């Protein structure tokens, strides 16, 4: 073979690149697509299209417009402009409203500069954004706003926006503002972080700036004061004929208001009925209240029989919070994945006044997601096909009939296609499947009536030719078998395998809880030009903790992190030592946040299996990093509940055992998730007990050390050090 | 040769230890000297001693007694201990006094806790204390203390104390207190910082902390406000426990208060009589005043032709700021070393009434400092003999016959003995020399009628016979010459060093301002390890900018710092490569601070000469650094005086250089110094060209990197960095 390998150059350049699918459904019939920057409408059903917006509308604009989004009515867009990252979902930016109608701009009553996040209504063209911190209305793009909340203050007080905990821990986005199902009523959480401690850390800038900024952020370590949260709703309808329309607060049930506690999930049921789940502090108790526009008080009521509680004995609720409820269109009953008596994840289904719920699905693998309700049928997404925990079908489900249950993806592509993820049209008329693996990307349109397929929508024949002529590597997803359990892993495999033959292995670790790294997912990575071109092995394991196996599994590790996790990571390079094709004197191992702990944990363990390893952006102490993350898995740092783990699972206290290996440690400054505290506390840790090992900062660059030139940096920085690592005399 | 080589371990655990000999003067005839932790009494024509307090007499303190200070009647004993280390110069600490007459500890008014500054009167026990920032006065230790100043504010203002820059640029000294000779009066200065921008960086402490602090210091950087200082003098004799003591400001002459301006010298000539100096933000200018005690004003006048102006065409006044007078016992003339017309320093004689100073001195070589005066001789420390600039000798001149110098050092011991300092007694009638090298130190006493050497105190005997069991490395000095001028250069040489083979070559740089890296001196230090068991030449090399020289020479780097004393280490490695001894191929350099600096520009020069470098705390930006030192060398950075070659100078600038060369940037990250920022800024330019380096930073670690584990650490790092570059294919 003579053919080029898949470089290090080729990864961080692009040269092969994913082509995707993207689209954007409008109605039931209809979405938009980018085709060279024009914007384009599909039919679904026959597959013509039309230009929605030339590509060249906005050359007059004035600025490089980052984004866009039509209204539901598709009377406006709305252009986003002068975009400024934030943390992992936030950001500020400009916009500018467009009459599609008019064909022409607004130039009254404009969205505010630096505004925080805006929304349409999900019907009509009412906008709702908040800015400084509060929430304004609009009901016409050109017409003055409705100021909503007047408490808005930076870094205290936030309205229909999270905190940073919130943002990253809770709700994975920034938005905390839900709009009624046909926008009469506008629901927002506040959160007041007036007592919540600030991390603070140096920013340089660019070089012109004299003196550093310090960025100061209200974050609550493990055990420290949370922010305190209330909910209230607006009815927008009310505005234009009232001066200062009420915001009528739901205060949180009282088994809530004992303690320290979360607002965790919010979600509409119908026109005038919204449930809310609450989360204790102590995570392994939550509650559901679903409450009642009275019409005659003009207040929210949530009857104590239409509360649902949802606990735990063995670990937390929920994979990483309790799930949302599916409302039926009636909103007298919901639909909601739970953890059933032997500890998998199934759909169970409620009336509102009822306590105990009926499961539709069971058996020993999981549904990961409900992604689609009509009056007939429940589309959800599980790993139930071969028993594969790492793939991902959709299947349908018949709400008159449960034993009728057909797998709309399982048997399209098996050989190609075993991870799908999909986008249902307004009313589930038609569906895309996006197939992500262990082939190339195949995304495919279908229609809901007959569950025919339309057509291919991007097939990737462009890439795949091109990867003809390269020395691709192969990955293997299998098991091994430890106490009578299935533990799953991948191996990224240099091309030309040779089982007779030796081969350094890097371990490319994660294991937080409920991850999953062995899967059937196509990935062009780090690891791909590692074993293509460096003829190195990069295996993943799935221990315990991992997700999607059932409790049994992933609560093994509740309260106990850095345990299990690190400990089956070490019997894992055991197990691909005994496999006989593995050199055992060129093992590492390397991980990125949670993967930086872990590796970190190996490392100073005294194993003596692994020669070297890179913890990026590591955690180092449980006490360092977020209260909601950390002490859903940990519970509370003091004498009484789990302080002495706390302590017991430092990176800091296996300082000695650094001697026997040689450690990379990397970590951006600006880091606002893990702190350079971390890595700084892991560092002096070293250099206190006399170990040398390598270091590298990456100024102004945060968890992701993703712009373009530190991402290039890290990773020819770390190759360096993998192949002086494995290169032999 | 079965000898073991001065190795690695035995730099870091300080294996050969030079012995010293630090007495304290007392009298004209006596001195004091710490042996065995008691405190000995010397009379000084006979060599006998007395105990003066027992190593046990405080056996049972219950503190470490970091210090003592003996006050000048030798009736009591401060004691120092909770010592807590500020900046350069600047603590904390607890003190407690013991009488010696009563034999015991003074437990009433004691000195507070968390005292910033203590002091005896030059005579008696009187003693001035600065706590919280402002200025205290016990007239007897056991008495209330006089409370001199009530304006004192962390952080804003300083009374009887420096600030940051103060203390590190002008002062080279936490005190602002000046006692007048027999301690009637107190002159004090006082710092304003109110405007003073602050650094802010992290500070992470011990793993404990949950969050890391916020460290703020005001602190100008170059081109920013400036403090403000105001002078004062009060009478000590005069204090009352009634009323509020009065302090009688001096005012800063005319030509200063004009514009920005510091306080630079402070030196009383008589019990009435004060001098001080100015000198103007640019510091090309400075002035005297010499200020006297009027008894019916009670106030001090400084009359306008005493005041002596003191200015420089090509440069800026005196080597780090003007020089010290030195007063005769009426205070009515006065000694100074100034920049002749030559541009060469030597000894000037004032009338404190007459414009024009007469030089005393003269030649191709420099006075250093001037050590002690009597009304027949001046005794002084020069470079003159052999026309070495990088050796010292003590010389006399005789006051009534300029003709008449005696070189009092020169001869004693020519081959070990050419670099010299020296300690005299209260009226010069005896004198210490300190020989430093070239051989081992040697101290010795000495009596100035006939300048008899009366006997040896320490000759280091017992490490020569240590030494002689070592492969020592041994130190050629020599010069080269550049456009006519001899420019001198240092080469540590390996043990059996053959100028047949080739050796790799470390260019050890500092190369700031007036510095000096080619001298006389014996060192145990990193560079010894490396010549001895590496087998590596270390160099340095004093070009342009290179103190004491004549100011053609220190003034060539005058507004244009990263210039020439850049490119003359380039042109100085560029001849040494040249040598038949140096491998060309294995030519490093490296540097801190101003070394660190000069280090990055010359690997970023794209000269070629150099195949790896070592960065340690550098300056990366003019701008970054503090206005003191800065504007000295560079002035203001704006575009009317010189910001284009502020600009032009960075080391970022030179990025892309750095492809062709092997980098280690160090840093510690509680620098208050040179700020971590510079660094960071260092490594984000290169991130951003594509230039992979190495790097490693300290946590909570300042500019010296100094604590007993961070020491041993960055060495064996840069060890293991160096024995890399220099490896042979
Ligand atoms: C709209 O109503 C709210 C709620 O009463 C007003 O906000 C209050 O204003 C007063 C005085 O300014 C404060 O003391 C209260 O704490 C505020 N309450 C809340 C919940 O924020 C608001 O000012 C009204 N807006 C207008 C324009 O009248
Ligand atoms: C959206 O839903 C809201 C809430 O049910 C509707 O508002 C109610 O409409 C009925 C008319 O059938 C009135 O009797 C009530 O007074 C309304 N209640 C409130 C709180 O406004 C609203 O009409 C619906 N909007 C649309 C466009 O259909
Ligand atoms: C939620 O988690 C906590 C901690 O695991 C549980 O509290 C413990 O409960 C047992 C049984 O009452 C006690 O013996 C322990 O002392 C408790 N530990 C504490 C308070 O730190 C709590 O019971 C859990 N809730 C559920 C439903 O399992
Ligand atoms: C220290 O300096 C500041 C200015 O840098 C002085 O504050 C000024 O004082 C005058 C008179 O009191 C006021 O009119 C100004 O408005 C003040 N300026 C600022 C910026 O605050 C301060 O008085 C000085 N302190 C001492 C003790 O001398
Ligand atoms: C220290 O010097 C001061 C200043 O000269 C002396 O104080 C003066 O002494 C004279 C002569 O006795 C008095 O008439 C003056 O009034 C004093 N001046 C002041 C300003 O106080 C003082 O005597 C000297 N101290 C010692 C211990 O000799
Ligand atoms: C102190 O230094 C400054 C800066 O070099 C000198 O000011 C310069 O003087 C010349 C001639 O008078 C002017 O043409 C320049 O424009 C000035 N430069 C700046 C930046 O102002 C000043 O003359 C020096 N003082 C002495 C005594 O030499
Ligand atoms: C797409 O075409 C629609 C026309 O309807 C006919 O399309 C023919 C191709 C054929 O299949 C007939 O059966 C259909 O009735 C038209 O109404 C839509 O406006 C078009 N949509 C876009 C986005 O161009
Ligand atoms: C130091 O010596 C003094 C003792 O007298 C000396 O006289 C000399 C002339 C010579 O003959 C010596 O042998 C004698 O010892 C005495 O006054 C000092 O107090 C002594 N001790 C000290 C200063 O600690
Ligand atoms: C690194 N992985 C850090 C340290 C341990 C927790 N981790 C986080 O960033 C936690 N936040 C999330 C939790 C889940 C899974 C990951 C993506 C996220 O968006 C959802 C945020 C990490
Ligand atoms: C490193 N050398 C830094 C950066 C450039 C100047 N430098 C300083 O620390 C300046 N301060 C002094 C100035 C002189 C020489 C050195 C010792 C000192 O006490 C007197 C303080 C450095
Ligand atoms: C605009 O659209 C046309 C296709 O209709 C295309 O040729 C052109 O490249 C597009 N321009 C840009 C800037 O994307
Ligand atoms: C936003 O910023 C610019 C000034 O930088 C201004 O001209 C523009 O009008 C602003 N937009 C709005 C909506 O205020
Ligand atoms: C936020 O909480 C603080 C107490 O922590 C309180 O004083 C303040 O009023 C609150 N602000 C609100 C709810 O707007
Ligand atoms: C210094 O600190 C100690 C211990 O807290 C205290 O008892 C003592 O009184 C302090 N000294 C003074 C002079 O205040
Ligand atoms: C001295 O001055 C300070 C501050 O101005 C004042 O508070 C104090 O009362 C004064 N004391 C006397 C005795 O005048």
């Amino acid at each position: 073979d003579s053919r080029k390998t898949y470089t290090l150059t080729d990864y961080l350049k692009n040269t092969y690149r994913l082509k995707l699918y993207s689209l954007r459904w409008i109605s039931d019939h209809e979405y938009l697509y980018k085709q060279e920057n024009n914007i384009l409408v599909f039919n679904a059903e026959y597959g013509n299209s039309s230009v929605f917006l030339e590509n060249s509308t906005f050359d007059e604009f004035g600025h490089s417009i980052n984004d866009y989004s039509i209204s539901p009515d598709g009377q406006f867009i709305l252009l986003e402009y002068n975009y400024v990252k934030q943390w992992r979902h936030s950001y500020t930016a400009s916009y500018d409203i467009y009459d599609l109608n008019k064909r022409q701009l607004i130039t009254e009553e404009r969205i505010p500069n630096n505004t925080q996040w805006v929304t349409w209504s999900p019907v009509g063209h009412k906008l709702a954004y908040v800015w400084n911190n509060d929430i304004y209305v609009k009901i016409e793009p050109n017409l003055p706003s409705y100021r909503i909340t007047w408490t808005g203050k930076e870094d205290i007080i936030y309205n229909g926006i999270t905190d940073w905990v919130y943002e990253e821990e809770v709700f994975s986005a920034y938005s905390a503002l839900w709009w009624s199902p046909n926008g009469t009523f506008l629901a927002y959480a506040q959160f007041n972080d007036t007592e919540v401690p600030l991390i603070e850390y140096s920013f340089y800038s660019d070089e012109s700036l004299q003196y550093p900024k310090t960025v100061r952020v209200p974050y609550p370590k493990a055990g420290a004061v949370n922010p305190t949260v209330k909910f209230f709703v607006v009815n927008t309808d009310s505005l234009s004929s009232v001066t200062n329309a009420t915001s009528i607060q739901i205060t949180a049930p009282a088994s809530m208001l004992i303690g320290d506690h979360y607002l965790c999930d919010v979600t509409w049921a119908t026109q005038e009925r919204i449930s809310l789940q609450w989360l204790r502090r102590i995570q392994n108790y939550s509650v559901m209240d679903i409450c009642d526009y009275d019409e005659s008080s003009g207040r929210w009521n949530c009857l104590v029989a239409r509360q649902h509680i949802e606990m735990s004995t063995t670990g937390w609720v929920g994979r990483f919070r309790p799930s949302e409820p599916h409302f039926t269109l009636d909103g007298n009953s919901f639909y909601k994945i739970i953890s059933n008596e032997e500890g998998y994840r199934h759909i169970c289904y409620f009336q509102i006044d009822k306590k105990d719920c009926t499961f539709i699905t069971k058996g020993t693998w999981e549904v990961i997601g409900i992604e689609a309700l009509t009056s007939d049928y429940l589309y959800y997404i599980s790993n139930e096909y071969k028993g594969m925990p790492g793939g991902r079908n959709l299947y349908k489900i018949q709400l008159s009939d449960y034993t009728k249950v057909t797998c709309l993806s399982c048997e399209l592509n098996p050989e190609r296609c075993q991870y799908y993820s999909v986008s249902f049209s307004k009313e589930a008329k038609y569906y895309q499947l996006r197939c992500s693996g262990p082939g190339l990307p195949l995304y495919t349109l279908h229609s809901s009536v007959n569950d025919k397929g339309l057509r291919v929508l991007e097939d990737n024949s462009a890439l795949d030719k091109m990867l003809q002529n390269v020395q691709m590597p192969s990955k293997k997803l299998d098991f091994i078998i430890l106490n009578e359990t299935k533990f799953w892993y991948q191996m990224i495999l240099p091309p030309h395998f040779d089982k007779s033959k030796k081969y350094p292995l890097l371990l490319d670790v994660y294991a937080g809880p409920c991850s999953q790294k062995a899967d059937t997912v196509f990935r062009l990575n780090w690891a791909t030009y590692l074993a293509s071109t460096e003829n190195i092995i990069v295996a993943s394991f799935d221990g315990r903790g991992s997700g999607y196996q059932g409790d049994k599994i992933m609560h093994a590790i509740n309260r106990r992190l850095g345990t299990f996790e690190v400990e089956d990571q070490i019997e894992a390079a055991r197990q691909f030592s005994k496999m006989g094709f593995v050199d055992n004197k060129r093992i590492a191992i390397w991980g990125w946040s949670y993967g930086g702990y872990v590796t970190s944990m190996v490392l100073g363990s005294g194993s003596g299996v692994f020669k070297c390893g890179i913890a990026v952006a590591p955690v180092s102490r449980w006490e360092y990093y977020d209260s909601v993350y950390t002490e859903r898995y940990m519970g509370l740092p003091t004498p009484e509940d789990n302080l002495d783990h706390y302590r017991n699972s430092t990176v800091m206290s296996r300082a000695e055992n650094f001697k026997q290996v040689e450690y990379l440690l990397i970590h951006g400054t600006a880091d606002d998730n893990v702190h350079f505290q971390q890595s700084a506390q892991i560092s002096k840790a070293l250099v206190d007990v006399g170990v040398d090992f390598q270091a590298m900062w990456y100024t102004d660059e945060d968890h992701g050390i993703a712009s373009s030139t530190a991402h290039q940096h890290i990773y020819t920085h770390m190759s360096h050090f993998i192949k002086q690592c494995f290169s032999l005399p």
